[PDB]
């Protein structure tokens, strides 16, 4: 279906324009990226063994999702102040994220969130476990200040979360039961949640992950694995497409249901305040 809807675009300002006419309005970005250990080694074969956040004169796969994503919301964005955080680090592990910048300031753009992004990378010491409870509770905190405006947050990732030891005996880690947890606990407020996945994986847990979250207000998460789709034949700026619509197709109908049920604009009342440590740098 995206496959088929991208065919005919060239250019993501064609897949705004689509995200428009599906019904998106003003919509804030929340970035998080994970800085694991992981990414060390899961560009075996999709990122000539380098590590995911290498840096050099080309844009890692972490710099690719974010510009595509980054250039294809900035139109809806109508104040361009985009909070990011890390999390998976030594600073952080499962248990917090870090924003950006210290006391927390938004950047501003897309290409700030890109220019930080490089200036923090090589301070950091890559770390574990993963789970998203940490940024999915930071994007809720910052949704319930906002007074309820509606916003997307994308975790950009190189792994599912960390399972159990006994996984096939039906069990779940505790990161798991977090990470789900919030997901369920976010469909309160008006957000969206989009997991993309870089690197090797593997990932194939995550096309049946979103069916098997317990009961919610509305539907409101979807993964998008970002090298398969830029791994297919298939033009470059076309490719580009292919992966901002499957990234942010489900989002205007997310939108519609944010209105539907009243939760556009209005403040929840019960989300715990979650502070963010400060970026572990100079």
């Amino acid at each position: 279906r995206y496959s088929k809807i991208s065919d005919n675009y060239s250019s993501l300002l064609q897949v705004s324009e689509a995200l428009g006419r599906a019904g998106l309005e003003s919509s804030n970005l929340i970035v998080g990226i994970d800085f694991t250990k992981s990414n060390e080694w899961t560009g075996a074969k999709s990122f000539n063994r380098k590590s995911l956040h290498h840096l050099s004169n080309t844009p890692n796969p972490y710099e690719q999702a974010i510009t595509i994503i980054g250039r294809t919301l900035a139109a809806f964005d109508e104040d361009n102040l985009i909070p990011c955080y890390g999390f998976g680090d030594a600073s952080t592990h499962d248990q917090d994220v870090f924003s950006f910048y210290p006391e927390g300031r938004f950047c501003n753009g897309f290409e700030e969130v890109l220019a930080r992004y490089r200036e923090i990378v090589p301070q950091l010491k890559l770390a574990g476990p993963t789970s998203f409870a940490p940024i999915i509770e930071m994007a809720m905190t910052v949704v319930e200040q906002s007074s309820g405006q509606y916003h997307v947050l994308v975790i950009i990732a190189d792994g599912q979360v960390t399972r159990s030891v006994d996984t096939e005996h039906g069990r779940l880690s505790p990161q798991e039961q977090k990470t789900v947890d919030a997901i369920v606990k976010a469909s309160t407020l008006p957000l969206s949640i989009v997991l993309v996945g870089v690197g090797d994986g593997p990932w194939d847990m995550m096309q049946e992950f979103d069916d098997n979250i317990p009961a919610r207000a509305f539907d409101n998460f979807q993964f998008v694995n970002f090298t398969e789709i830029m791994s297919k034949n298939k033009d470059q700026s076309r490719k580009e497409t292919e992966f901002a619509l499957s990234a942010l197709m489900a989002i205007p109908p997310q939108y519609k249901a944010t209105i539907e049920l009243n939760l556009l604009g209005v403040r929840n009342g019960n989300i715990p305040q979650r502070i963010p440590l400060p970026p572990p740098v100079q």
